[PDB]
């Protein structure tokens, strides 16, 4: 069966012997099961290793020093070609660094996809089918599906395999194939067949196939292929590489990246030009082109070091460690940029039902008409027990057991709730629970009636099975349905054309309704007291709203809807269903017989989550289609209000927002915190309206009538119970369905941002002072303090793993109590661009006192005057000014070492600054960031190698320092963490908990270098 499109509805059921009524039997799924297989496509292994290594060296950052380690291997091969000892050392500790960086960036991306793929299977896929164990239909998992079964599908459930349509239930039937044919619109489907074999999939009418969404009405159909069978399967070989469009921030730190090479290439080209006189130097031979290379190799050498190499990969770990933090929070995060974004959230609108409630809806109270006085009217108003979808219950009249039977209008309220309804119920074995077939609003009318037992059956002898069905079957078997005008959310309502199967009392056909009790009643002009008719009134209307009124604002904030019936309706011909806006004019003149009130409560953990959003600087929205009175005393219970606030101007409905002129329908959207009874079309506009003021909006929903607006927003978060409309609609998915995980992605999109501000001040504060140390000792004469090979060692001990290691940062301790983001503000701020040179300009002076102190003042070294060390190159035997000086000490390797030993040093206590933006250290303890304190004494660790190892400090031109000259080292490295905490002291007081066992460790440490 691979056309099936070209065949007859009966001639495809025919092929595999199925029934659309019974369903398929067990027998024959064993038998499909093993000749077909499961309904599940192959795992893909997704981007390779090799593959996620070159995504590392594609940036310009990395480019450059790609390229001066070729220009470093060219211009060390010509001279000493064949050597492997000092001359091929500068272009290794180049590419050590790249390699670092670039193995951080792929373990962090491989293990953000291996958390993602295992968030896959928290909970399978299920579809509906018609099976012959149970004559209802059941959830199964959609794995298990094989072709040839019934399989019924409503509107926002996601197509399990390949369908072709047997029968249509509503009017008419909407597909969203984007997926697969790449249309943006909702093709209409039938159940004729289509005479060409070879048609196109747009021209595929009456089939539906796998990973399509139903985006309106109803329909049951056979599967004709499953698995790698699909149109979604066989197409799963054209799969090109998506163009993934750059984070926000990411354009961020591009334009800053190539701002920065613009400078740092300003910067090398003035030190080959400011060192012109020493070109033809002795020290290079007298020759001009032999001295003009060797300060070539500094410049080249001075911008591998000034230039953040590890700016692109430590954003690559950040984001991977935001998706791998997430999906351990269980939340599926679909577009990168999406837990960027949330952390400059300002507003987050929210579905109500199914999203901030828990979607375990149970008919609790009822009411009926007991009798009309001529004005007034009394009211049966009854009581069921049970909160579960169990049918398992008792209704009460006043607080005592009564029988449905005997009340006329209970018999009626029952019919209307088993008929206008498109769900059922079903048992769970394997779980041993009563589980919803549909929408929870429908199948808590499907367990009241099992409850109310209207017509007395024997409910005792059947097993747990038989039993979620059981009152509904005996009522559908009373009435015939002819056709369902399906739910609209233009009239919030739904009627069904029912015939009674009796032909004794010859009753006409009649029209059962349902929807909301604002409309419905509007609708309805005479109402049912007992078993009779009377005329309505407006003074039992104030009634009958008063007490629906009373159960929304009331304690349990009851969701409520109304029944009718319309007793002479038009028939079947007479009535034209192919559009929608008929429908209204055929559900009036209606007779109300009662109304239901079911329990919605909401989830445990949105109270505590609007409280944090509020403390964010987030505000919290409900768009709802529900009532108004429902709503605001939702609001009240989760925290959006106070229990006495009043919300005269802040809680707002579908029809109050449009009798407004753009004017103050602006002014009133930012102050809002409640839309009720509004359509999918005002949910859009209400998102693209708080986007007119420069907010980013995260809209939260489970259904389709939060999918235009889960387009709009920013950020779509769609709950994992929700349907598949919404979730395809959005960036990120709440597998486990835990509001508390928003909060959550907030703080971590907040973290992403920190991660990074301290990662650029680790690497400018540091890089501006190895700029500084090269500039200094040329404007006061000193000797050249560093060679190409050790500005090289620098590069590779500072802005390797230490500088990664801050992507590892824990969040601030008030991360979440500042106001969002707006990611229009420059990257960096003019307070942090002085913190920046601050620093620098203290680590470049660190450096040049250190070679400046073993000239002038070290024990070991000569005890050289400033004069003489600043005129060093005019000194000969024959000057007056230099007596008893060895001028051969000027090229001694001490102080060269004493420089690239507090350059290392004072860049790793200038990491330890790097763990938070303001909070000193004695208040987050270097040992927050274990990865830092690793990093840190493993550069150390190499330092402390390369100056005691056999052959190292020939090959570093550097000699091996004592106790003494480490004191002194530590001496002027220690004072740039008491000038960043001085920095943070001035930004907390003037511009914005210690720990006891840090202080009392650094203590020895303190008075031991400082005596
Ligand atoms: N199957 C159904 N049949 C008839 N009326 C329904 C219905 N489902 C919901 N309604 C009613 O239509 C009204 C508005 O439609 P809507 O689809 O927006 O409700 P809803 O359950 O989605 C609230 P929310 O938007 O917060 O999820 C609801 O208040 C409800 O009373
Ligand atoms: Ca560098
Ligand atoms: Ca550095
Ligand atoms: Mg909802």
């Amino acid at each position: 069966m691979e056309n099936a499109h070209t065949k007859t509805v009966e001639e495809v059921l025919g092929h595999f012997g199925v029934n659309e009524s019974t369903g398929l039997s067990l027998e024959q799924v064993k038998k499909l099961k093993e000749r077909w297989g499961s309904n599940e496509l192959p795992a893909e292994e997704g981007k390779t290793l090799l593959e996620l290594v070159i995504e590392q060296f594609e940036d310009l950052l990395v480019r450059i020093l790609l390229l001066a380690a070729c220009i470093s291997f060219v211009l060390a091969w010509f001279e000493e070609g064949e050597e492997t000892i000092t001359a091929f050392v500068e272009p290794f500790v180049i590419l050590l660094i790249l390699v670092a960086n670039a193995i951080v960036g792929v373990w962090q991306e491989r293990n953000a996809e291996n958390a993602i793929e295992a968030l896959k299977e928290y909970e399978p896929e299920m579809g509906k089918v018609y099976r012959q164990d149970r004559k209802s239909v059941q959830r199964i998992k959609a794995k298990d599906i094989v072709p040839g079964d019934i399989v019924e599908i409503a509107v926002g459930d996601k197509v399990p395999a390949d369908i072709r349509l047997t029968s249509i239930k509503s009017t008419t039937l909407r597909v969203d194939q984007s997926i697969l044919t790449g249309e943006s619109v909702s093709v209409i489907k039938h159940t004729d067949p289509v005479p060409d074999p070879r048609a196109v999939n747009q021209d595929k009418k009456n089939m539906l196939f796998s990973g399509t969404n139903i985006a309106a009405g109803k329909a049951m159909g056979v599967v004709v292929a499953t698995g790698v069978n699909t149109e979604i399967g066989k197409i799963r070989d054209e799969m090109v590489a998506t163009e993934q469009e750059r984070t926000p921030l990411q354009q961020k730190l591009d334009e800053f990246g190539e701002q920065l090479s613009k400078v740092i290439s300003l910067i090398c080209i003035a030190v080959w030009i400011i060192n012109i006189g020493h070109f033809n130097d002795p020290v290079h031979g007298g020759s001009w082109i032999r001295g003009a290379i060797y300060y070539f190799k500094i410049a080249v050498a001075l911008a591998v070091a000034a230039i953040p190499e590890g700016l692109p990969a430590v954003i690559t770990t950040c984001l991977a460690l935001g998706t791998r933090r997430m999906a351990k929070k269980n939340a599926i995060v679909r577009s990168l940029p999406s837990v960027e974004t949330l952390g400059c959230t300002s507003v987050i609108c929210s579905d109500k039902t199914g999203t901030l409630t828990t979607n375990q809806m149970s008919v609790c109270r009822m009411f009926i008409l007991d009798r009309v006085e001529g004005d007034t009217c009394s009211l049966n108003e009854f009581t069921i027990t049970g909160s579960t979808y169990a049918p398992i219950g008792e209704v009460h009249k006043d607080d005592k057991p009564v029988n449905c039977h005997q009340y006329d209008g209970l018999v009626e309220l029952a019919t209307i709730c088993a008929l206008c309804n498109d769900s059922a119920l079903d048992y769970n074995e394997a779980k041993g629970v009563y589980e919803k077939v549909g929408e929870a609003t429908e199948t808590a009318l499907t367990c009241l009636v099992e409850k109310m037992n209207v017509f007395d059956t024997e409910l005792k002898g059947l097993s747990k099975i038989e039993r979620a069905n059981a009152c509904n079957s005996v009522i559908k078997q009373l009435m015939k349905k002819e056709f369902t005008l399906e739910f609209s959310r233009d009239r919030k309502s739904m009627s069904v054309y029912c015939t009674p199967n009796k032909p004794s009392r010859t009753s006409m056909s009649k029209m059962f309704v349902k929807g909301a009790p604002e409309g419905v009643i509007d609708r309805c002009t005479h109402i049912r007291v007992g078993s009779t008719k009377v005329p309505m009134t407006s003074g039992v209307k104030q009634k009958i709203m008063s007490v629906i009124r009373e159960w929304g604002s009331g304690s349990d904030t009851l969701r409520c809807l109304a029944l009718a019936t319309h007793d002479n309706p038009l028939r079947r011909e007479e009535m034209h269903l192919e559009d929608s806006a008929n429908f209204i004019k055929y559900e009036t003149n209606l007779t109300f017989v009662g109304c239901v009130g079911m329990l919605d409560p909401p989830r445990i953990e949105v109270a505590s989550s609007v409280k944090l959003c509020r403390q964010a600087g987030i505000r919290v929205i409900m768009i709802t289609g529900d009532n108004k009175g429902t709503a605001v005393a939702i609001c009240r219970r989760i925290g959006i209000f106070g229990q006495d606030e009043d919300v005269t101007s802040k809680a707002f409905t579908g029809r109050e927002f449009d009798e407004l002129n753009p004017s103050a329908q602006r002014d009133a959207c930012l102050n809002a915190r409640c839309f009720a009874r509004v359509e999918p079309s005002h949910k859009s506009k209400i998102v693209e309206f708080l986007q007119s003021f420069d907010e980013i909006t995260a809209m939260t929903g489970d259904g389709v009538n939060d999918a235009p607006a889960l387009k709009k927003a920013e950020i779509g978060i769609a709950m994992g119970s929700g349907t598949a409309v919404a979730k395809t609609a959005s960036e990120m998915v709440l597998a486990d369905d835990n509001f508390s995980t928003i909060v959550a992605a907030v703080e971590e999109g907040r973290a992403i941002y920190n991660n990074m501000k301290q990662f650029i001040r680790y690497l400018i504060s540091s890089n501006v002072g190895e700029v500084v140390c090269i500039f200094l000792t040329a404007a006061l004469g000193f000797p050249e303090a560093l060679i190409p090979v050790q500005l090289l060692w620098v590069n590779l001990v500072t802005d390797g793993l230490p500088a990664t290691a801050l992507g590892f940062n824990p969040p601030d301790l008030d991360i979440m109590n500042k106001p969002p983001r707006n990611p229009k503000e420059p990257l960096i701020s003019g307070w942090l661009f002085f913190r920046y040179l601050a620093i620098g300009c203290y680590v470049g002076a660190a450096t040049v006192g250190a070679a400046a102190w073993w000239f002038i003042a070290a024990d070991g070294g000569p005890r050289v005057s400033f004069y003489q060390l600043s005129h060093f190159l005019q000194c000969k035997e024959d000057n007056p000014d230099f007596e008893g000086v060895d001028c051969a000490i000027f090229e001694s390797p001490y102080p060269m070492t004493m420089a690239l030993s507090v350059l290392v040093t004072i860049e790793m206590c200038n990491a330890l600054n790097s763990l938070s933006e303001n909070q000193s250290l004695l208040r987050m303890p270097p040992w927050e960031n274990i990865w830092l304190v690793g990093s840190i004494c493993l550069s150390m660790s190499l330092h402390f190698l390369i100056l005691y190892v056999e052959p190292l400090p020939l090959i570093f031109q550097i000699t091996p320092l004592n106790v003494t000259q480490w004191l002194m080292v530590l001496k002027i490295s220690l004072p740039v963490i008491l000038m960043d905490e001085t920095l943070k002291f001035v930004a907390r007081n003037y511009l914005e908990g210690i720990s006891w066992p840090f202080v009392l460790l650094i203590m020895p440490l303190v008075i031991w270098v400082y005596s």
